[PDB]
C-alpha cells in the first residue's frame, strides 16, 4: 500500500511530520508514505490542480476554507464517516466535527482550533477601579467609566472590524440561540429586524465609548494593532484568538499585561455564542484507492501516543487524548494564557457552531465596509443593516454553491 501525504509548513513542521511518518511506517511496514511537502507559497495552486484532476494525495493537510474552495456540496474530499472504524472520532468533540461536515459528509478533522475570548490590560482596569465585565451591560457601562474617570483617550477594549463581527454575533446567539447562516437555504438567517439590532448594538458600543469607532481607529493607523501607541494601555483590551495573544501581551508596557477575562453572558443564556476556528485539518482525497489506510494514517497522527509525541507544531491538538498526553509530558502548560484562553472557551456552555462561510473574507470585508458607512455618516444604521443583509446574501449565494 503506497500512500501520498501532502502538507505545507516550514522546516520545523516538515521535520516532525517526516519523523511521525517513519514512526507510522515502523508500526505499519506494509504502508509506505510518499511525503509531498512544500512551503505555503504555490501550495494551494498545486493542490487545486491535483484535487480538480483527481490526482490529489490520499492524506492532505487542508484549511477550513478548503471546504468552500473544494467541497461546497460535501463531495470534494472523502467522507470520513465511511472509515470511522480506523478513525477514533470520539476524540474530537462532535461540535468540532460538525464544523468540518458539509451536507452530512465529514470532510476534515481539525488538528487544533482557536477561539475568540476577552483579554484585558490589568494595569488600566485597576486604574479604572473596575472588575472585568461579567455581562454585556457591564461592558457597555465600562465605556463611560473609562471615558469619564480616566479620560477620553481611554477605551475598555479595542476591536478591529473582524473582532466586532464575531463579538456582536456572539451576543446574537446568546439572545436568540440561532445559527447566523442558514446552511440549508444558503443565506444569512437573521430577520430584517435582527440585523438592525446587530448594527444598532454596534452604534451603541461606539456612542458609549466601549471601543474606538473605525474613524477614530483609522486616525493613528498604518499598523498591526498591538504596535499602535494606544495599545500605552489606553486601549485596555481585546476580543481575540487565544492562539495569537502572546504577541499582544508582550508589546504592553510592563509590568502591565493581558489577563484572561470572563466571557460576558446575558442572564440565563445557555449558549455563549463562540467562534472556534480549525487552524488546520487532515482530509482524505476524494481520490484514494486506499481510504482505510489513509484513515489509519490520520488516526496515527492525531491520536496515537507515537504520533502525538507532532507536538505543538500545528498548535494545541483538538484530540482529547493528544491534549491529555501533551499535558502529562509537560509540553502543554495550563497556565500560559494562550492555552488557558482556549480551555475556558471549550468549557463555556456552547451549542451553535460556525459555518466556514462566516469566515469568508468577502464577508469580513463587507462588515468592515458596513461599520465605516455608519462611522462616517454615509448610511444610517437601517440602511446599513439592509445593505449588509443584501450584499452578504449575494456573497453566500455565490460562495455556498
Amino acid at each position: 500500500v503506497n500512500l501520498r501525504m501532502s502538507w505545507w509548513g516550514g522546516n520545523g513542521r516538515h521535520e516532525v511530520t517526516l519523523k511521525a511518518l517513519e514512526e507510522f511506517h515502523k508500526e505499519h511496514p506494509n504502508i509506505n508514505v510518499k511525503a509531498e511537502y512544500t512551503g505555503w507559497d504555490g501550495h494551494l495552486s498545486r493542490l487545486t490542480t491535483q484535487i480538480a484532476g483527481g490526482t490529489e494525495p490520499d492524506v492532505m493537510q487542508t484549511n477550513w476554507n478548503w471546504l468552500p474552495i473544494f467541497s461546497k456540496d460535501g463531495t470534494g474530499f472523502y467522507n470520513l464517516f465511511s472509515v470511522k472504524e480506523q478513525l477514533d472520532l470520539a476524540q474530537f468533540d462532535p461540535k468540532e466535527l460538525q464544523q468540518t461536515t458539509v451536507n452530512g459528509k465529514l470532510n476534515g478533522i481539525p488538528i487544533s482550533v482557536t477561539a475568540r475570548i476577552f483579554y484585558f490590560n490589568d494595569a488600566t482596569w485597576a486604574k479604572a477601579g473596575l472588575e472585568y465585565p461579567k455581562t454585556w451591560d457591564e461592558l457597555l457601562a465600562a465605556g463611560q467609566v473609562f471615558k469619564e474617570k480616566l479620560g477620553d483617550q481611554y477605551y475598555p477594549v479595542v476591536l478591529e472590524h473582524q473582532d466586532t463581527l464575531a463579538l456582536i454575533r456572539s451576543y446574537m446567539t446568546q439572545k436568540y440561540n440561532i445559527p447566523t447562516i442558514d446552511e440549508a437555504n444558503k443565506k444569512f438567517a437573521y430577520s430584517p429586524e435582527q440585523w438592525v439590532e446587530f448594527f444598532t448594538m454596534y452604534k451603541t458600543m461606539v456612542d458609549n465609548h466601549v471601543m474606538p469607532s473605525t474613524k477614530y481607529y483609522a486616525s493613528f493607523g498604518k499598523s498591526n494593532m498591538y504596535e499602535m501607541k494606544p495599545w500605552n494601555g489606553e486601549w485596555a483590551g481585546t476580543y481575540m484568538w487565544n492562539s495569537t495573544i502572546t504577541k499582544y501581551s508582550d508589546n504592553l508596557t510592563k509590568p502591565a499585561k493581558l489577563v484572561l477575562g470572563p466571557y460576558p453572558m446575558l442572564p440565563g443564556a445557555k449558549d455563549a455564542g463562540l467562534f472556534f476556528k480549525p487552524a488546520q485539518m487532515l482530509s482524505i482525497g476524494k481520490s484514494t484507492k486506499h481510504p482505510q489506510e489513509s484513515a489509519m494514517l490520520i488516526n496515527f497522527l492525531l491520536n496515537s501516543k507515537e504520533g502525538v509525541e507532532l507536538g505543538l507544531e500545528r498548535g494545541v491538538p483538538l484530540s482529547a487524548t493528544a491534549v491529555t498526553q501533551l499535558r502529562a509530558s509537560g509540553v502543554i502548560k495550563d497556565e500560559d494564557p494562550s492555552v488557558a484562553g482556549l480551555n475556558m472557551a471549550l468549557e463555556l456552555p456552547h451549542k451553535m457552531t460556525t459555518s466556514p462561510y462566516f469566515d469568508d473574507p468577502q464577508i469580513v470585508s463587507l462588515f468592515g465596509d458596513a461599520i465605516q458607512y455608519i462611522d462616517y455618516g454615509q448610511k444610517t444604521v437601517q440602511e446599513t443593516a439592509e445593505y449588509f443583509n443584501k450584499q452578504g446574501d449575494r456573497i453566500l449565494k455565490r460562495a455556498m454553491r
